[PDB]
């Protein structure tokens, strides 16, 4: 069946989301996430002006061909705006194919490899003790894994934050010691360094936290130069994760083949969708690397539902990040995935099982909001 | 001085161009090219909605800090849309800085390294003979270098058909004909435009060694930079690549492994003067030279700034010249000049290019997409 209509929907049920909707001649439809936090309108224009007009009249079943058409056809390849636009189309086309097959997406991908998908929760506090308070509450909600972040002693436009690496390095290990001290060894404990270290600094950190056996240490260093991971991997056995800022397998091919990471974090909506992420997960499986999908509030329930289906099938699944969306967001994107006892259960409806309530989405107009920047104490513009 | 205003202009004097204008508290101003062929409105929105609002009140003199601020601050790094928006800001701030300095941009960059900048022309035809005719006409205009292209016998994107095997059998005849009629002094360039696999490109490279090409360009899609290894190991025909790149990270290994001789990434797509300085610096360590992509889909703002960069940069190789329409030239009054096959950098402060906002408004945006290639079985291929 041919594509009859395609259009984007922009909404701000607590924060901005951009969604692509594709409708066939038969009335069947599918949606895909197109949200790129803090650059949302770039993807909206990429879709409205350059992609959507070319979708009309295309065979909706030709997912692979459409992917190549958009990826190669763009001439300028890869990039967050580019691959997010591509992801959105791809996710809507998988949604449609699954519906057409009368199957939940996980069935179409190869069937279920697990009964539930483990998540991790965000436990953040101004201080260690505040963070420990949050770990306690999330464990009570059933989470078996937690990401711990604490303040270090000492917005429409980007907020400006200040950073000290050495203050962070001397404080971080205390957080993890305190977590283990209180909650014991069974809990999976994750930590996101969020790009702020150099490789030898991350190496030191990795070593220092070895006694606390972290599930992962995430985004140690900016990795446009993938070789950046080498010194870290050679100096510590703390497991490493990276990739939420990646959009292409070509951003992480060397990382994976060299066994420099344990978990690949690139999610569906920024990594070119289901089609592209199958290939990434495939390469990963050759090197013992597992999926650890980025799952913040700035990827919509559409991506989350798709991700949960993907997580249900993919053999080398690692973990699924869970930052719950607001009530309002959840109402704008009705879905059949469910959270129970610290795990997700995939939906059983045909498609990825997520919809968009267009009338409700219309009640929340877009509101500009930018990610923060980080500066060192001398004013140097650093990595946030 | 602080930035007082910043805004984009979208105009279509023969084809689409996007331009960023930055204006300081004193009325001084600079422009930067922001044109991304076939995806123009993505860049326009990136700038209009997300970058411009943050530019206001910023110190215009802080070029480096602004570059890092937009590059790192974006969070999602690199990419065609991303690095073009950044290139436009960068180019406009260097315009402004050179203006404040009372110097043409090349002086600000380190002074002139050469007295003129060699260009190459496009010589395209349906048949080899058509091509030779175009070569002759450009040689008479003073061009010492031509990029030769002939046909292979046998609003939305046009869809072309492609056959590698027919091309591989035909292309060597074009270069042999070119040498036969024009001899050995002329530099002869060829752009394979992404259509080959590495071992195919290696075959082609070897086939054309007798004709001593200035370069063989974009042999293979190079997202995987290792793609170049087989070609380099099997032929001594020089290799150029990079018009589709936007980051030093797209080409670091290619350069460090000496897999190419010319880096093609241009100012507007490669993060501007600031980023391209670093690319040129890395290239010089490995005897790689600059060969800026210079099609009509980069505006005269880019061309003027490129000519300046070309004038200073020690490891300059060549500058591509596809002449813009007279209408384009009128929208972007400029002081670089073409003489006898070479550019001369302008001598006015800044990069020497302006935009006529009243004329630009006479040419509204019109959507136009690049072609796609399909093989004969309908496989969606590389264009
Ligand atoms: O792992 C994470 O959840 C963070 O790195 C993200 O919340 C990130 O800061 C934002 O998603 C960026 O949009
Ligand atoms: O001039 C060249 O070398 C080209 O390959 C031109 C490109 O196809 C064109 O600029 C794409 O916008
Ligand atoms: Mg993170
Ligand atoms: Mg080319």
């Amino acid at each position: 069946l041919k594509i009859r209509d395609a259009y984007t929907i922009v909404t701000c049920p607590g924060r901005n989301f951009v969604t692509l909707k594709i409708v066939t001649e038969s009335g069947t439809h599918g949606i895909g996430d197109a949200t790129l936090n803090g650059r949302e309108m770039a993807v909206a224009a990429y879709l409205d002006e350059h992609v959507v007009p070319a979708l009309i009249g295309r065979d909706a079943g030709r997912i692979e061909d459409t992917w190549q058409y958009l990826y190669r056809g763009a001439y300028w390849r890869r990039g967050p705006v580019t691959m997010t636009a591509i992801a959105a189309v791809d996710m809507a086309l998988w949604d449609i194919k699954a519906k057409a097959a009368g199957m939940p997406l996980y069935q179409l991908l190869g069937g279920k490899s697990r009964e539930r998908v483990m998540t991790y929760a965000h436990c953040t506090g101004q201080t260690i003790e505040d963070c420990l308070g949050e770990v306690a509450r999330h464990v009570e909600l059933g989470y078996r894994a937690v990401r711990v972040q604490s303040g270090v002693p000492g917005s429409s436009l980007p907020a400006e934050h200040v950073w000290s690496t050495e203050k962070y390095l001397n404080h971080a290990p205390k957080l993890f010691a305190a977590v283990r001290e209180r909650f014991g060894d069974d809990l999976h404990v994750l930590h996101d360094v969020h790009h702020r270290l150099t490789p030898i600094e991350a190496a030191r950190l990795g070593k220092a936290v070895e006694p606390y056996h972290l599930f992962w240490l995430e985004d140690c260093v900016p990795a446009e130069n993938q070789e950046s991971l080498r010194l870290i991997r050679e100096h510590t056995t703390t497991p490493l994760a990276i990739g939420e800022v990646f959009n292409s397998i070509h951003d992480c091919r060397e990382l994976i083949q060299n066994q420099w990471i344990d978990y690949i974090r690139m999610p569906l909506t920024h990594g070119g969708g289901i089609t592209a992420m199958r290939r990434v997960a495939d390469l990963a499986s050759l090197y013992h690397v597992r999926t650890g999908f980025h799952g913040p509030t700035d990827l919509s329930p559409v991506c989350l539902g798709a991700a949960i289906h993907f997580d249900t099938w993919v053999p080398n699944f690692g973990i699924q990040e869970h930052m719950p969306h607001t009530d309002e967001t959840d109402a704008v994107f009705p879905h059949d995935y469910r959270f129970e006892d610290g795990h997700f259960l995939a939906g059983e409806s045909p498609g990825h099982g997520v919809d968009i309530d267009e009338e409700l989405a219309a009640k929340y107009p877009y509101e500009r909001a930018s990610l923060p920047v980080n500066r060192l104490e001398d004013g140097t513009l650093w990595h946030w």
